[PDB]
C-alpha cells in the first residue's frame, strides 16, 4: 500500500461500513504494514485509498485493529492534543479532543470489542475515526 498524497480526494470522502463478516484480514495486515513503514501510531482506510471503516493503532493502551469503530461515550469539554498526520507530513496542529472515549466495533475475527481510552490513545482513536468521516487536522 501507499500513503496517499495530501491532495487525494479519499482523504475527504466518507468510508463505507464494512458488511458484517467480510474477510478483512489481508487488508488489516497491509494497513498495519503501511502504518509502521510511515512511522505512525494509527492509520485509517482513507489514508491508503481504502474507503472502508477500518482503523489500525499502535498506541500506549491499544494495539490492533477496529472494524466499524464508533464512539459510544466521551467526556464533556475538550483538552489540548498536538497532532501530526501521516497524510500531511510537516504539519503539527493543536487539536481539541475529548480526554476520554469508549470506542466499540469488531476485531479481525468479527468478535465485538470495546476500548476505554484516555489521553494519547483516546486522541489517536478520535484522529483515526475522523479520517473515516473525511475529517483531517
Ligand atoms: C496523536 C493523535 C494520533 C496521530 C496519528 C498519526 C498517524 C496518522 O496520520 N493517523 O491517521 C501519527 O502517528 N502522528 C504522530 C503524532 O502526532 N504524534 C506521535 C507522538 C504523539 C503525537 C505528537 O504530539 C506524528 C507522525 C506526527
Ligand atoms: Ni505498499
Ligand atoms: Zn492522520
Amino acid at each position: 500500500m501507499k500513503i496517499l498524497k495530501d491532495d487525494a480526494p479519499e482523504l475527504h470522502a466518507i468510508a463505507a461500513e464494512v458488511p458484517h463478516g467480510e474477510d478483512v484480514k489481508d487488508l488489516v495486515l497491509d494497513m498495519t504494514a503501511a502504518m509502521t513503514a510511515a512511522g505512525g501510531i494509527g492509520l485509517a482506510g482513507n489514508q491508503v485509498g481504502v474507503l472502508k471503516r477500518i482503523i489500525v493503532l499502535r498506541c500506549p493502551t491499544f494495539k490492533g485493529c477496529v472494524i466499524n469503530p464508533i464512539i459510544t461515550r466521551h467526556t464533556d469539554g475538550h483538552v489540548y492534543s498536538p497532532e501530526g498526520c501521516l497524510s500531511y507530513p510537516g504539519k503539527t496542529v493543536a487539536k481539541k479532543r475529548r480526554n476520554k472515549v469508549v470506542v466499540e466495533g469488531y476485531d479481525m475475527d468479527w468478535q465485538p470489542i470495546t476500548i476505554a481510552a484516555k489521553g494519547l490513545t483516546a486522541f489517536c482513536l478520535q484522529h483515526e475515526i475522523d479520517h473515516l468521516n473525511g475529517v483531517t487536522i
